[PDB]
């Protein structure tokens, strides 16, 4: 592999425009419904195949979610005078993240199928985001996911989906295989950075190559703050914009790995496809859409993970290329594909662009009056974007949590 990474540059970031109507999510209505009064969900991982297509099994649409319990009645989460503090609860959720699954014949109105892995199966208590892949017409599934604290390790667990006429259940998911961790030469380690990023496996079979790959979030290797900003990372900045502040501490990247064979048992770490040194620290949940012979690389990020003297909205950013290993071009010239409106900047997150143009999100925080907001923990309205060359256009909206399958497999 003789390739060079594409840099997302400060010059690119300066082009990022908030509240572009073609590139901005509709405003979440504060009277939004919730899909469960018992649990929170946020990161949503639809069941798909190695080609990236959303798959239904025996007419059942399937999604996996990062999940946690609503502590409505637990005394630990009580306000002064003994009231349930929904906010403190919601914001403490990442520590108790578990992966659950839901099912529906309609892609809507989801039924809770419960927990994927029994407690104690995951090496780490935290089960963070990844991808469920349908291996088989017998229903076998490899759940790639992230084991966090201690450390950060990409891993997989095999199981199996069994459908009935009116319900769906899971078998297996009893043994987790750790695949790899940050190496220190290419991707940044805990040793080098206590706040290092390493998570979110999205496996895929390349159509031109036939080989098994995966994207993941990472940081560029090196001790924290040792990265320097050269004119490469700067890009072709305008006069008066040479001041980068503490940009040295932002070193986000989209990592790449390749499997020895399609079983996905052993993985060789490769150089990153996208690096954002001096621009953004977090390029999370990377994922591909394959369209018009092109590689559409999407990755989500935050307003407040941008480097100094740079800004953008919370949402999904994107890059397009003719080949897997680049060179990539930022979507819509700046990289921004779908951003939250500035009036409700944190209404949604974890935008997952599917090959049918549908984009799913979970509702985080919707403003009401002054400093108070309503928290969600439920799916946002699914939007459709249209991809055209290196430009995206939002095109219409569907119902809350609408995640239809593109293809049905009979077992
Ligand atoms: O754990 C901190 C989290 O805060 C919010 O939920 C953000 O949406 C999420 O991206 C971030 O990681
Ligand atoms: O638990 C949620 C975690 O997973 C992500 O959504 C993607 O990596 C991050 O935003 C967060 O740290």
């Amino acid at each position: 592999y003789n390739y060079k990474p594409t840099l997302w540059t400060r010059a690119d970031a300066l082009k990022v425009h908030e509240d572009d109507p073609t590139t901005t999510q509709p405003v979440i209505d504060i009277a939004f419904p919730v899909m469960s009064e018992e649990v929170f969900i946020w990161d949503t991982m639809p069941l798909r195949d190695f080609d990236g297509e959303i798959i239904s099994v025996n007419g059942w649409c399937i999604i996996f979610t990062l999940t946690a319990d609503r502590n409505t009645d637990n005394p630990q989460f009580q306000d002064e005078n003994g009231n349930y503090d929904i906010t403190r609860d919601w914001e403490d959720r990442h520590g108790r993240a578990r992966i659950c699954y839901w099912y529906s014949r309609t892609g809507k109105d989801w039924i809770f199928g419960g927990r994927v892995m029994a407690e104690g199966v995951s090496p780490t208590t935290r089960e963070w985001a990844g991808t469920p892949i349908l291996l088989n017409d017998r229903g076998d599934i490899d759940l790639y996911y992230t084991c966090v604290t201690p450390g950060a390790t990409i891993a997989k667990v095999r199981g199996k989906i069994v459908t009935s006429d009116q319900s769906v259940s899971l078998e297996g998911f009893q043994q987790v295989t750790s695949l790899f961790s940050a190496d220190g030469t290419i991707y940044q380690t805990e040793e080098q950075n206590a706040f290092w990023n390493f998570r979110d496996p999205s496996p895929f079979i390349d159509r031109n190559d036939g080989k098994l790959y995966m994207l993941f979030e990472g940081n560029v290797a090196g001790p924290r703050g040792s990265h320097e900003i050269t004119q490469a990372e700067m890009g072709n900045v305008p006069p008066g914009y040479e001041d980068v502040g503490g940009a040295k501490y932002q070193a986000g990247c989209v990592g790449l790995a390749v499997a020895k064979d399609l079983s996905g048992s052993e993985w060789q770490i490769l150089p990153p496809l996208i690096t954002a040194v001096g621009v953004n620290d977090q390029t999370e949940r990377p994922h591909f859409v394959f369209q018009d012979g092109k590689y559409y690389l999407f990755t989500i990020s935050h307003k407040y993970t941008f480097a100094d003297n740079l800004t953008g909205p919370d949402g999904v950013y994107g890059f397009v290329s003719d080949k897997l290993t680049g060179p990539y071009t930022p979507m819509n010239s700046s990289g921004l594909v779908l951003g939250n409106p500035s009036s409700q900047p944190f209404q949604t997150y974890s935008h997952y662009v599917m090959p049918n143009g549908l984009v799913t999100s979970f509702i985080d925080s919707v403003p009401w009056k002054g400093k108070d907001y309503r928290i969600g923990g439920t799916e946002a309205p699914t939007v459709k974007i249209l991809l055209k060359g290196d430009r995206s256009f939002i095109v219409d909206s569907f119902d809350y949590g609408y995640i239809p399958a593109m293809k049905d497999i009979t077992l």
